[PDB]
């Protein structure tokens, strides 16, 4: 019995979309509980489901129970941030239908405070750090972005570069990305100056208006490396914590394998052969799953009636994803047991 996967779901204002057709309003929340009406046979029971965080934003930031941008970077934004400091490697991923809020959660827009939890951790993050007062703490901090599209990886830092880059298994330490931009970064504006670019870069395709495509998965991940100098010994130790953050492809159904993968893998980890390397997506993430990390999924919903399948299917992988148990870790420089005797060995040597 170790730790679960936190998981959060969130309903929008009806989009364009869902007006055109006069939909109607299927979703409603109570604390933590989502129910969902079958508006096709309204004579059936309401099927309702219960979350860490059920986010009611059907509504306007002008009301009182419109869970805010704010709100859900705070809720699992700052405690797997937290956790990043405590050593952990952590991974929030947005999972839901096309139109359904998962860029709008993790992107955000960057107009008014409509900033998702990537821009919001990376400003608390460095936030963070320039706040640090002890002199003997030093701080890396290297960013990673990339698009999975059609099982094809991309650099969204180094888009001159076309390389279908190659994901290769480490033969000791797991899955990577060979050749993959790793940018030093010592400030939140150049930060956001990178996953700015990096979101232009990204498949733009026809059938979404041209608009970025909805079946390319986009991950931004941060090496943070955290550097504690011991004057005494002179020895620094470090913690070396890596966070994903994932902007999954659109969940409705060769070019969706990673997404049916998914599917399969965040289930069969539910009912406990796990076929992490059926994809691209839940190999480069094998270890967020069901492994050392701390994980979170936000899954944006429709309000509308018109999406009753794909957002009912959605809450039942939600409700799979609950039961999902991580195996977590503190990163440990074993420098520090060192670090422990040597000094008391001085100190003791001084009677
Ligand atoms: N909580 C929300 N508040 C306001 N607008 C939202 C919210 N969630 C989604 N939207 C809007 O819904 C539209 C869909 O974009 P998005 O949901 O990010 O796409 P996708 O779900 O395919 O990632 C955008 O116009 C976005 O601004
Ligand atoms: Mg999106």
């Amino acid at each position: 019995a170790g730790a679960s996967v936190k998981v959060a779901v969130r309903v929008r204002p009806f989009n364009s979309r869902e007006m055109s057709r006069d939909s109607k309003c299927i979703i409603q929340m109570s604390g933590s509980t989502t129910t969902i009406v079958n508006p096709k046979q309204p004579k059936e029971t309401p099927k309702s489901f219960s979350f860490d965080y059920s986010y009611w934003s059907h509504t306007s930031p002008e009301d009182i129970n419109y869970a805010s941008q704010k709100q859900v970077y705070r809720d699992i934004g700052e405690e797997m941030l937290q956790h990043a400091f405590e050593g952990y490697n952590v991974c929030i991923f947005a999972y839901g239908q096309t139109g359904a809020g998962k860029s709008y959660t993790m992107m955000g827009k960057q107009e008014k405070d409509q900033q998702g939890i990537i821009p919001q951790l990376c400003e608390d993050l460095f936030s963070r750090i320039n706040d640090t007062t002890n002199d003997n703490m030093s701080y890396s901090v290297e960013v990673s972005y990339m698009e999975i599209y059609c099982e094809r990886v991309r650099d969204l830092l180094n888009p001159k570069n076309k390389g279908n880059l190659r994901v290769r298994e480490h033969p000791l330490l797991g899955p990577y990305v060979e050749d993959l931009s790793k940018l030093a970064v010592t400030s939140y504006n150049d930060i956001q100056d990178l996953m700015d670019s990096g979101n232009k870069p990204r498949t733009v395709a026809a059938t979404n208006m041209n608009e970025t495509s909805s079946r390319s998965h986009a991950v931004f991940n941060i090496i943070f490396t955290q550097k504690r100098h011991d004057a005494e010994t002179n020895i620094t130790t470090e913690k070396v914590s890596k966070i994903s953050l994932v902007d999954l492809a659109g969940s409705e159904r060769n070019i969706n394998k990673s997404l049916t993968t998914l599917g399969k893998v965040i289930s069969a980890l539910a009912e406990m052969f796990i076929p992490y390397r059926d994809s691209v997506l839940t190999w480069l993430l094998r270890e967020n799953l069901g492994g050392n990390s701390r994980t979170a999924m936000v899954a944006a919903l429709s309000p509308a009636d018109i999406n009753y399948d794909e957002t009912l299917s959605t809450l039942r992988y939600a409700d799979r994803a609950k039961q999902i148990r991580c195996n977590a870790i503190i990163n440990e420089d074993p420098n520090n047991k060192l670090i422990r005797e040597l000094k008391d060995e001085v100190t003791r040597l001084r009677d």
